[PDB]
C-alpha cells in the first residue's frame, strides 16, 4: 500500500502549495490566442504509462508554453522552483481547448518501483497501487475544497486504439458545462 | 511502513537524477573565496522537525549561493527545475566549510501526515518512520556508489542543546580526512 503515502505526499508536497497559488497564474499569463482554463488538469494512467513528453503520448496534445514560475524556500533549499506547462488539445485540426495538464509523477516512481528488486515491489501489483493512489488523492481533495476546485483528475485505462486528447476534452468541455 | 516508499521516491524522484550531474555543477560553481565541497550533504533529523530555512535552525548555517540550475521535462512538465543551495559553516567565527546542504523533504511530509486525521498516521510513529526512512535509503545507496560517492546522509537526534553547524562539520571533515 505504498500508494498511500505517495498520494499524501503528492498532495501535502505539491497541490496544497501550488494550488492555492494557481489561478493567480492563470490570469496572470492571460492578461501578460486563446483563453487558458483556470484548473490544474492532473493524468492518472492506471497502467502507470508516464512518459516525459505529452506529445509523444499524443500528437494532439500540443505544448504551448509555460505559466510564471512559482518559487518558495523548501527543506533548506532557496527559491525551490515548481513550474507548470500549458498544453493545447487540437480535435481534428482544430483547438478544442487549453489548460495547465501534467501527469500525477507519483505514478512513474510506482513504475519503477515495480523494476527495482531491493525495492520489494512486486510487477503485478502496478494497476491495484495506481487505484489506491487514485482513490486516495480523489478522497483528499474532497476534504479540500480550495484544491478540488483548482484542479480535475483524469484517471483512465487503455484497453487497443485510444486517444488521451479526447480523454481530457471530455473533461474540459464537462466542466465549461457548469461554468 | 509509509517511510519506505518515501525513501524510494526519494531516490527514484531526484537522488538519482541530480547526484549523477551534482558534480559538474559543483565544479562550473567553482570555475565560472572558497571551494564548495564536492557531495550533497542531507540532513535527516530523526524528530522531523525540517525548517525551511536552514539560518533560523542554526546562524552558523549561512546560505551563500545557488548552484547552476538543472532542468528537465518529467511527466509532462517542461523544464522542471531542479535547484540546490550552497551553504558556508561558521564555527567560533570563522568558515569551517562550504557544501550543498539541505534537509530530506520527506521527511516533512512524515511530520505532516501525522497531523492529518484523514492520513491514518499517529503522531507516535514519527521517530519510528523516521528511522525507516533513513535506514532504507542508506540501504538504497549502498547498492548505487554512483549516488553514494555524491552524497552523506547526516541522520541525527536532538536530546537540550543541539550544534547543527557542529554535525555537519564532523561529517565534512571526516569526508576531507579520506580525500
Ligand atoms: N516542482 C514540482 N513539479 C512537479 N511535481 C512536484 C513538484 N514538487 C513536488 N511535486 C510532486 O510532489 C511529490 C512529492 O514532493 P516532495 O517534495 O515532497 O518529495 C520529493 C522531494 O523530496 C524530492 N525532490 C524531487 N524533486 C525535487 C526538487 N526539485 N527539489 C527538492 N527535492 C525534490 O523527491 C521527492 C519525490 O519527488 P517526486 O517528483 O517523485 O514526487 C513529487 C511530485 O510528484
Amino acid at each position: 500500500n505504498v500508494a498511500h503515502g505517495l498520494a499524501w505526499s503528492y498532495y501535502i508536497g505539491y497541490l496544497r502549495l501550488i494550488l492555492p497559488e494557481l489561478q493567480a497564474r492563470i490570469r496572470t499569463y492571460n492578461q501578460h490566442r486563446g483563453a487558458v482554463s483556470q484548473r490544474l488538469y492532473i493524468l492518472l494512467p492506471l497502467d502507470c504509462g508516464v512518459p516525459d513528453n505529452l506529445s509523444m503520448a499524443d500528437p494532439n496534445i500540443r505544448f504551448l508554453d509555460k505559466l510564471p514560475q512559482q518559487t518558495g524556500d523548501r527543506a533548506g533549499i532557496k527559491d525551490r522552483v515548481y513550474s507548470n506547462s500549458i498544453y493545447e488539445l487540437l480535435e481534428n485540426g482544430q483547438r478544442a481547448g487549453t489548460c495547465v495538464l501534467e501527469y500525477a509523477t507519483p505514478l512513474q516512481t510506482l513504475f519503477a518501483m515495480s523494476q527495482y528488486s531491493q525495492a520489494g515491489f512486486s510487477r503485478e501489483d502496478r494497476l491495484e497501487q495506481a487505484k489506491l493512489f487514485c482513490r486516495t488523492l480523489e478522497d483528499i481533495l474532497a476534504d479540500a475544497p480550495e484544491s478540488q476546485n483548482n484542479c480535475r483528475l483524469i484517471a483512465y485505462q487503455e484497453p487497443s486504439s485510444f486517444s488521451l486528447s479526447q480523454e481530457v476534452l471530455r473533461h474540459l468541455r464537462q466542466e465549461e458545462k457548469e461554468e
